[PDB]
């Protein structure tokens, strides 16, 4: 168990004895344990926990996760709390200036390889769905995507780098002419309905937590986290980006630090069985309907989320060369541009767009 | 109707076209509806609404309210959402730097006269005995009341004030030697033993609906609101706050804006009445303990909720000394200050303390 520095640790002690019921507001120093989880300089977390010779009092948290950040503020934590309220994610047991208490839930993130296992697809899509019923107190006008884009074309096209790979690489990025593809994706997804909905808008492997003790259970299994990008945006684009997530790896461990496959697009009978979970889910009558209702439903889909699928690899391409720019992370951002710029044009070539 | 400033109606148009779902995503500004409910430089509130002549076409608000404000920010907007998601505010439907769009409640306020109708009075209780079952994510260490009293007096005691009238009533509050007397309070709550429990603070008539159409109702006629002061605390000083307020109308239209009558502070009996509420609505099972078990905690109450009455005059005391010099409100502050204090001496007269 990695040891925190030691301001750390009495930073922590402190806000779990006073944010903290129950026998922690009593709690000695020299028995407070803290380990580190994530280190880095922005989004530290540790584990902190009572020791085993102290009894629960009433229904305090044996064990929490204490984040530290090292207003999107406003929004990250109201939504935090009312996913919490709502049983959609861990408790929130303290909020402070420089980070926050949450519940600790057992568990391990998936691995991308497992994104593929039926069981794991239908509950993803299960929990997506759900997700995407959330009414929250945010801006619902869909400009999040675009304006996304078109803020991180413009920094894109600004960026200076010294030095040659990075220089190189960018020349090569930017001669596709990105304003003009831009506005032929913009025209595509104009006439692509979609319905807008409170997206996650990074449901990755490492987003989702295969719970511990539930990994034989048929279902509810697993959780999603990490809703800090979370905006309302289009459907089509939560489900896309979720299957785009299938062609990446993050976990390699030499330079560029991901693997990158194209065959590991979900094939249609994927898309279908994780659509078959994630209507029903959504709308729970769908189940009621014809089976050519449910089929031109799902057909529409198959369409509305392949399409979107382009506007995630457009998006993250941008994002990963901004990132190469201003990120202290390393990671080959780059790299991960051409990986998602070459699946947008292989993807536009496979629908004929 | 009072039409607010264009500037105001054309920000609320787009807000609430942006944050609201439903008719209100299409709806034209020249049908948008618009009053001012509370005007000033601060906190200024609006309702807004659909034309009658606009289908609802799910679930969607006709009406809402608007707070312009004109971190405490994040704390105060995680509690509003957090009480909303538990039904004990008014739903959330917007959050954004310069204000929030809230639920709009058909009501009034009460007025100081209705605080001693019994079946007032015993909502009241049975309201506060569940706030302060709130288990919400802020700092349990109950250094509010007296951590705020010692800043208020080390700011007290600064002021210089220019105009004469105000220089000669601040010299006469603070000839009671306020340090000394606030040690004086806090030996005394030091041997009063009270709950922490999230407390509202500023249960006063302001504060508190009287529903419309349940006027005429046994139950559920209230609703306690403007939790922005909330903080955990000790449970007397919620309780006998309140039967402070007993003392004090608001709303007298003349110099110096209250009014203030000792001799309507509850009496014992009221004060029984009101506890007797309170205890099964904070302990269920309460009515299940004998006639003289039931006895000793309400003596014991009594007790605690008087002594911490104390609390409330000093502080509010040395409040409204600070709001004699900051503020922007014109009320009687220095008047207030010193009812206040006089009310502190009664009381502490009455008690033999
Ligand atoms: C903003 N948003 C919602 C996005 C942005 C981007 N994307 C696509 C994307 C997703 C995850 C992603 O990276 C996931 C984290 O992967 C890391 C890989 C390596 C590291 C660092 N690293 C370096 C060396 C190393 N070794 C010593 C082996 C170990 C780790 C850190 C993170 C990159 C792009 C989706 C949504
Ligand atoms: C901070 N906190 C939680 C507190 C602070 C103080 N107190 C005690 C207190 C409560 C309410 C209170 O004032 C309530 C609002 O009353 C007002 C009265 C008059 C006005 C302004 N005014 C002036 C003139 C006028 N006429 C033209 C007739 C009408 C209104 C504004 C507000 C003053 C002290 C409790 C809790």
């Amino acid at each position: 168990d990695e040891q925190p520095e030691p301001r750390t640790r009495r930073r922590a002690y402190l806000w779990c004895k006073e944010f903290l019921p129950g026998a922690w507001r009593g709690l000695r120093e020299d028995e407070f344990h803290i380990s580190v989880i994530r280190g880095g300089l922005s989004n530290m977390l540790f584990q902190c926990s009572l020791p085993d010779t102290t009894a629960t009092l009433g229904d305090e948290p044996r064990k929490v996760l204490l984040r530290l950040y090292g207003e999107a503020m406003v929004l990250e934590s109201v939504m935090f709390a009312i996913l919490a309220e709502r049983s959609l994610g861990p408790k929130l047991y303290g909020i402070f200036p420089q980070g926050r208490l949450e519940q600790f839930i057992p568990s391990r993130r998936l691995d991308t390889e497992e994104l593929s296992l039926p069981d794991i697809s239908a509950e993803i899509a299960e929990k997506m769905a759900t997700f995407h019923g959330m009414k929250m107190p945010f801006n619902k006008e869909p400009k999040w995507l675009f304006g996304t884009m078109e803020k991180y074309l413009k920094e894109v096209l600004r960026i200076k780098f010294t030095e040659e790979s990075r220089i190189k690489k960018l020349h090569k990025l930017l001669s596709y002419n990105l304003p003009l593809e831009l506005e032929n994706l913009r025209s595509l997804l104009e006439s692509t309905p979609s319905p807008v909905v409170f997206c996650h808008n990074d449901c990755q492997e490492g987003n989702i937590l295969l719970l511990e003790g539930r990994e034989n259970s048929e279902k509810q299994k697993l959780m999603l986290i990490d809703f800090e990008y979370s905006s309302y945006n289009y459907r089509g684009f939560d489900i896309g980006n979720h299957f785009c997530e299938w062609m990446y790896d993050y976990s390699y461990e030499k330079y560029p630090f991901f693997r990158a496959n194209i065959r590991k697009y979900p094939t249609k009978k994927q898309q279908l069985h994780f659509i078959s979970s994630y209507l029903p889910a959504f709308q729970n009558d769908f189940e009621n309907l014809s089976t050519e209702e449910k089929s031109i439903i799902k057909e529409e889909m198959l369409l509305e989320v392949n399409r979107f699928a382009l506007a995630s690899h457009f998006l993250w391409g941008l994002w990963s060369i901004v990132q190469a720019k201003i990120s202290s992370i390393e990671f080959g951002y780059m790299d991960y541009a051409q990986a998602r710029f070459d699946a947008y044009f292989h993807q536009k070539r496979k629908l004929g767009v």
